[PDB]
């Protein structure tokens, strides 16, 4: 005797035409999906087309590769502008090396197949890969596949799962507490817990370490190290920022969710700048994907998602939306078409087409703002249109006094590449590259010239 098991995937002729972009949702933690990826790829090579699959994170990647073993699959590295074999080989990389390579080689190919992995992800980067990918898409240039949960435009915070979920409304804390939240540590599972900052992660983190907890905790530059660790059974608590709603998986029983973030915003009362906002609440789209990180197993049917507060819909102010333009304005086409953003998202923002893109020099300098220097979108645009080289770092020190950075309310002090011991004090502000002292410590390292 045998068990049926997953029945092989009939793939849908019409996800391969031109001019189709296809949403779907692969659904994971039931055992049900495993073969619909394999199974496109292998029927996109059987149809001869040139193929691109796009994963939110270098993790997601990995385990992308492993799913796909067997096909002639090819990770691209964003240190690498271009990778062009005579052969049958699927390109597969990062949807921030994919906008990266459109905007520093001429040479990237005509994918006629894009599979956009966790297609939701609202970093900069990512909503420019689906502006360009839609653009070709209706050029009738490819077909595109968009895989996420909560497509953008989506507004439902408690959409569908494969197994049931106990949505429990009660008060949660936003700092570290010492009675009053003795659900929390009595639960005997493993649990997520989603953060709006660092900092905060730290409080909750330090505050459950105290109680005997084991804590790994997440946010974007840590997670390629940290999450890997989240994978073996030895913790009771994740503590995570966003990061974790792009294809984080976790064998855990209960999601606590405050529903708060920190947005980036533009401010243009008076000199341009950017701020952490907030903590404000989340989308509907987020409170779904952090949520969905549970009731992933219908075997397993007492999954909690406990939260507080509702969502607010109405994200326009978010400094990415602008960002996103930015990006896209500066890749340029055969067509000579400037892209625009994916449809769902065009209301987004009010910027004209086009009006950030950048010529010669300042192009790549601000390409290489971002890639080299790993400045914020934002950031690098001011920094590259204001005809600054890369190389040239006067500009981390020639702002008005209130730009003077703080640590620990002590004004910042760092070494010129050059030998001069100078007041941090960045012409533009953009609060990205100070708020966390990890980003602080790497913007240092850019004022110095070490970079
Ligand atoms: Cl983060």
């Amino acid at each position: 005797g045998s068990a049926m098991g997953e029945p092989d995937y009939e793939v849908d002729e019409d996800i391969f035409r031109k001019k189709r972009l296809t949403i779907m949702d692969l659904h994971p933690g039931a055992g049900k999906t495993k073969r619909i990826l394999p199974s496109i790829v292998r029927e996109a090579l059987k149809r001869r087309l040139r193929t691109l699959i796009l994963a939110p994170t270098r993790v997601v990647a990995a385990e992308m590769e492993e799913a796909l073993r067997g096909l002639p699959i090819r990770y691209q590295t964003p240190a690498v502008k271009s990778d062009h074999t005579g052969r049958e080989i699927v390109d597969l990389m990062c949807h921030a090396t994919f906008t990266t390579r459109l905007l520093s080689s001429t040479r990237v190919p005509n994918y006629n197949l894009i599979v956009m992995d966790e297609a939701h992800f609202t970093a900069p980067c990512s909503v420019a890969a689906r502006g360009y990918i839609s653009t070709r898409v209706e050029m009738g240039e490819a077909a595109a596949i968009f895989m996420t949960a909560t497509p953008p435009g989506s507004i439902d915070p408690f959409p569908q799962s494969n197994s049931p979920i106990e949505d429990i409304e009660r008060e949660i804390p936003e700092r570290s507490w010492n009675t009053g939240f003795d659900w929390i540590t009595d639960y005997q599972g493993k649990t997520v817990w989603f953060v709006p900052s660092i900092k905060a992660g730290n409080d909750i983190a330090n505050c459950l370490r105290k109680s005997g907890k084991r804590v790994i905790q997440l946010s974007r530059k840590t997670f390629d190290t940290e999450y890997p660790k989240t994978k073996l059974t030895d913790w009771d608590f994740v503590v995570t920022t966003d990061i974790s709603e792009m294809g984080a998986n976790f064998r855990a029983g209960r999601v606590i969710d405050p529903r708060r973030c920190l947005k980036p915003v533009i401010l243009t009362d008076g000199p341009e700048r950017v701020i952490l906002a907030g903590p404000i609440p989340v989308t509907p789209a987020s409170a779904a994907q952090r949520r969905g990180r549970i009731g992933r197993n219908p075997a397993q049917e007492d999954d909690q998602y406990v939260f507080s507060g509702d969502p607010l819909k109405n994200d326009e102010d978010h400094a990415h939306w602008t960002e996103a333009k930015m990006l896209l304005d500066n890749i340029y086409t055969p067509e000579g078409i400037i892209p625009t953003l994916f449809g769902p998202e065009r209301e987004k923002t009010q910027a004209i087409d086009g009006e950030f893109r950048l010529r010669g020099e300042q192009r790549k300098t601000f390409v290489e703002l971002m890639r080299r220097g790993d400045l914020p979108v934002w950031l690098s645009y001011k920094v590259a249109s204001a005809g600054i080289s890369y190389k040239d770092r006067e500009w981390c020190f020639t702002g008005e006094r209130n730009n003077q950075i703080l640590e620990e309310n002590m004004e910042v002090e760092i070494w010129t590449r050059e030998g001069e011991k100078k007041k941090l004090r960045p012409k533009w502000l953009d609060a990205r590259v100070y708020a966390d002292p990890m980003a602080l410590k790497d913007f240092k390292e850019f004022a110095s010239g070490r970079k």
